[PDB]
């Protein structure tokens, strides 16, 4: 999984 906030 890949999650990015920013
Ligand atoms: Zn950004």
């Amino acid at each position: 999984s890949y999650s990015s906030y920013g």
